[PDB]
């Protein structure tokens, strides 16, 4: 009984540093400065480093060791001691902090492709990465393991004195355990499109199935601060994205103003900023142009309450809506989810009006225009309407239903940012200066982040092997092995 109070005591640190709580400065490294921007979601008012940086494709790799330093010393450390005390003694144990562990380690094959994940731990020395596929294949194995253990222990509660996301119902972490999967397979849908659908079909026909209703997301029911209200608000480092106004504005959703505040550049309205500005010609230093920026639309509170998001009720429906249109068994209907989806996203909020809004096929994105730089502007990629149309193209459907899950999976930036780099949905505006030299593409946009500096200098030589399982050079042009190039289909 004390060997299990022990262990116990193991799982706070999980549940605090997959999105990471403190020090916030460390979050916005972790994650704020990388998919929080390039998921067009946010945008930083001050061009750090002269404007040379991450979002302008100059990366700060000082900055991007955090991606990976974050899930590597806090989570998986406590994974593989939990697993090493557990597996055979507390299985339930050793269950739900596997499933914690995959939730922390796909952001991370979703940023680099190759990860260290089946082989951590083996040695002090080096450190042996599996290729992104095999890692894909361990997050599997591992989900239905734990989904088994739990099943098997279902109604014991002896977890309630640690969970932050449940309370210790075992029902709830099989439920997110299926949708996690189902994500997971989503993923690899064009890559490897049978053992996507098997993937997929079994989370979608478990006797338990996936999470629908809102109570039962994926949440840390933390007690710190959440990171971005400092950025957000003490500091002023992150504002509405441009593409955030274009898509918001345009279909009028009711959600801009549970996501974001009216601006004080442009007062009543919601402002966004375009992500990749330099540092422009009119500003003689980075204080200045913040000086003009910062004055756009602030994150609103109800976002950046302790409670974490990390999985919505919503993005389940979508995944549900593209698992239809792919044909996948038990997903249901593609039209009845997708507006479901729309519907659970509005709920979450409580908010009124879903039957006007899923009707209307004559609202579009808006044409986006900066006040202080109007070179800035530019006319809305997106043009999709929000109605289902039955007739669209299969590209057309699955942009309808990478759209509204992009709106739903705010604000968690990184699975917005795979998804996006993933079918190219939705049509977020690209950047604004391109200061990589040619390695990444402005249209196609950023792809990954290069192998970080800790590994390079400590485990060289697994570094060098994992980068033969790149389809490409070690930069962040290289497509992961789940980005194929050509239609989504
Ligand atoms: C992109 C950018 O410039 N962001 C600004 C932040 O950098 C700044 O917060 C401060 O960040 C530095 C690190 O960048 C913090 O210093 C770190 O302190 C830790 C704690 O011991 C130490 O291990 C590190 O050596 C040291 N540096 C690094 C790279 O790890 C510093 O404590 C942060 N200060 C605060 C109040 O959080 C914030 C705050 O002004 O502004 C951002 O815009």
């Amino acid at each position: 009984e004390v060997d299990f109070q022990n262990v116990g005591s193991l799982y706070k640190p999980m549940f605090e540093n997959i999105y990471q709580y403190t020090p916030p400065w460390s979050y916005q490294l972790q994650q704020n400065l990388n998919a929080d921007v390039f998921s067009g979601y946010m945008t930083n008012p001050r061009p750090f480093v002269a404007g040379a940086n991450n979002t302008t494709y100059n990366l700060v790799s000082g900055w991007n060791n955090f991606i990976w330093s974050v899930p590597y010393s806090n989570v998986m450390n406590n994974a593989k001691t939990i697993e090493e005390e557990t597996k055979d003694e507390f299985p339930e144990l050793f269950a739900v902090s596997q499933i914690l562990k995959v939730t922390a380690m796909h952001r991370v094959a979703d940023v680099f492709g190759p990860i260290v994940y089946t082989k951590f731990g083996e040695s002090a020395t080096t450190s042996e990465y599996d290729s992104q596929e095999e890692a894909y294949n361990a997050f599997f194995n591992d989900l239905e393991e734990a989904i088994q253990i739990l099943s098997d222990n279902i109604d014991s509660p002896r977890f309630t004195a640690f969970d932050l996301a449940y309370g210790g119902n075992y029902t709830n972490w099989i439920k997110y355990a299926n949708s996690l999967r189902l994500r997971l397979a989503i993923r690899i849908s064009k890559v490897s499109p049978a053992k996507a659908k098997s993937e997929g079909e079994k989370s979608l026909n478990h006797s338990l199935g996936v999470i629908e209703t809102n109570p039962d997301g994926f949440f840390v029911n933390g007690t710190l601060d959440h990171p971005v209200r400092t950025i957000n608000n003490s500091w002023g480092d992150i504002r509405m994205n441009a593409s955030m106004e274009s898509i918001l504005v345009g279909y009028e959703d009711p959600r801009v103003d549970s996501y974001f505040n009216a601006s004080e550049v442009v007062e009543g309205e919601f402002k966004g900023i375009r992500n990749g500005l330099p540092l422009l010609s009119e500003y003689d230093d980075e204080l200045a142009q913040k000086a003009d920026y910062i004055t756009f639309s602030l994150l609103s509170d109800e976002v950046l309450t302790p409670r974490v998001q990390l999985m919505t009720a919503a993005e389940v429906f979508f995944l549900k809506a593209e698992a239809a249109l792919r044909g996948w068994s038990g997903a249901g209907d593609t039209r009845t989810n997708y507006e479901q989806g729309i519907t659970t996203s509005f709920q979450q909020y409580g908010l009124s009006g879903i039957s006007e809004y899923i009707a209307n096929n004559t609202r579009t994105p808006i044409d986006y225009v900066d006040p202080v730089t109007p070179a800035n502007n530019i006319n809305a990629l997106s043009t999709i309407t929000i109605e289902w149309d039955e007739a669209a193209s299969n590209e057309e459907k699955l942009e309808r239903i990478i759209t509204q899950k992009w709106i739903a999976l705010f604000p968690e930036g990184q699975e917005a940012w795979s998804e996006y780099r993933r079918t190219g949905y939705p049509k977020i505006f690209p950047v604004i200066s391109n200061q990589s030299g040619g390695v990444v593409d402005t249209d196609l946009q950023i792809r990954r982040i290069p192998f970080v500096d800790s590994e390079l200098q400590t485990n060289p030589d697994g570094v060098a092997d994992a980068i033969t399982k790149l389809g490409g050079p070690d930069n962040a042009g290289t497509r992961l092995w789940w980005d194929v190039p050509g239609g989504n289909f």
